[PDB]
């Protein structure tokens, strides 16, 4: 997409060679924002083929409040393999925080149910947020949430959502998250009888790993193709009842996929 | 400031009429980001006279981990009176969440010290964040946090900061928060022997209350003056040992102040 590619070029031209946790090295910029009008099409990268099966199953895995990769495996998704323990657990990551944020007094908070109820009863609320940044549980998580916090908004019957991504792997992780949240907005809109609006991406440490330089240069040479469209074949009783079979991405003509090594 | 005035005009030009909790009515836009290079000067609004006293004392109050207005009153700061209970208490807001975020296992985390440790021992970390958005304590708070989350970043010996403000009252609150955060960055940098970089502001529901329109346009008819300069007359042993009297704002020649009704 034009926005995605311009961010890449931005990282190349302005990035600061930074040493990273993995000891790999990354070109990095701090602070960036982009807007994606969902009414223009699904923001799935066209300059490289993206794998939707992983994107869809991971999201349904989140909404279930699951933190064990068993479900992912059952559906051939291996993205979380390198971080799960001997038993497949990842600690209280996203899923747990979205559906069961633990209070100090022992209670748990369902942030998705709360959001649904706010969108339906109080759409003008400026407090429609879901946060995965639970400071008290960070040390138990296999990894600290990269897509840490997000906020919904309703204006003129349209549903918007801003995502704050503290750490962003521009090449691999980014295309995945854009598509993931764009999908959530669609599922939320359908459930709350609202039209889809803007999906705004905001990041902190936006970086490109040194061992992805070639792949980047390659992708940067491809002319972006028109954006596909999403079809939701069925309307479930709740945002928690969607199935992989319910989605379809029409008009998706991407350039060949580009393979790149994963940084653990 | 150029960036500030530009946001105001954006809100006016692309805003959407939206009702709000206070029952006042607002003009709102969702998603914005602006950058301030702290090297250029202290980011304090010059198109209207601002009251540094209230800003500085609030920050020191915050860092103390205090959440009772008694301190503020001793120094004639009344900016938090409308929300305090009979005993002057506001609940576990800012100060508390920063100095002692409660965990589910009976621990408490001092996010300020943690961040200081990272800035000195692991400045390349992508996890240097302080969150006030404690989902499990919101009901105890007098008001849900506006400036809910912030991230620090280091590069070329310069410290930068990005803040995510979920709800922003452009006319009243914004000028306070920007001056407040720039102050924090200067304090952090001095404690970590770093120079000041950029303050990146990101807002969710960015709005102007309908009863501030005239005051807004009055302010917009004004030419911003040169940015003041901040002089810190001492290097305390710790970030929590700063006093009001250590800060000097020099060259601050603002246009007349404009009064405007608060929305409780
Ligand atoms: C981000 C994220 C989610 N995930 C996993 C995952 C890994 C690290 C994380 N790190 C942090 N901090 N938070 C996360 O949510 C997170 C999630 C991803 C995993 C792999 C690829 C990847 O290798 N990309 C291939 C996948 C191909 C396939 O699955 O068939 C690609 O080319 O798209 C991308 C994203
Ligand atoms: C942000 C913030 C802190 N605050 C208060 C305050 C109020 C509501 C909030 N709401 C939420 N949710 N979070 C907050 O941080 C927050 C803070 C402010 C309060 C009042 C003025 C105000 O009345 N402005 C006068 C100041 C006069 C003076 O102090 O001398 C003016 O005319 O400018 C400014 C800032």
């Amino acid at each position: 997409m034009k926005q995605y590619l311009e961010l890449m070029q931005k990282v190349l031209d302005e990035g600061t060679q930074k040493n990273d946790r993995t000891g790999t090295g990354t070109l990095s910029i701090f602070g960036h924002q982009m807007r994606f009008n969902l009414q223009d099409g699904f923001p799935l990268v066209t300059t490289k083929r993206c794998h939707l099966r992983s994107i869809i199953h991971e999201l349904l895995w989140f909404l279930q409040g699951d933190t064990n990769i068993a479900y992912l495996h059952e559906n051939n998704v291996t993205i979380w393999d390198e971080w799960a323990d001997e038993n497949g657990d990842l600690g209280p990551v996203y899923g747990k925080q979205w559906r069961a944020w633990p209070t100090p007094d022992g209670r748990h908070i369902d942030q998705i149910t709360t959001v649904l109820n706010q969108l339906k009863n109080d759409p003008d609320s400026r407090r429609i947020i879901v946060s995965a940044w639970n400071v008290g549980e960070l040390d138990k998580m296999a990894l600290a949430p990269c897509h840490a916090f997000f906020q919904f908004y309703v204006a003129d019957g349209k549903l918007s959502c801003q995502l704050y991504q503290r750490s962003c792997d521009v090449f691999l992780g980014l295309p995945f998250n854009i598509a993931s949240y764009a999908l959530l907005v669609h599922m939320m809109a359908q459930q709350c009888d609202l039209e889809v609006g803007d999906f705004v991406w905001t990041g902190g440490d936006t970086h490109l790993y040194s061992n992805h330089m070639d792949q980047t240069h390659l992708q940067l040479s491809r002319e972006p193709r028109p954006l596909p469209k999403l079809i939701i074949k069925r309307k479930p009783e709740s945002i928690f009842d969607y199935r992989f079979e319910d989605f379809e991405i029409e008009g998706y003509d991407p350039h060949p996929g580009i393979k790149a090594p994963v940084a653990i």
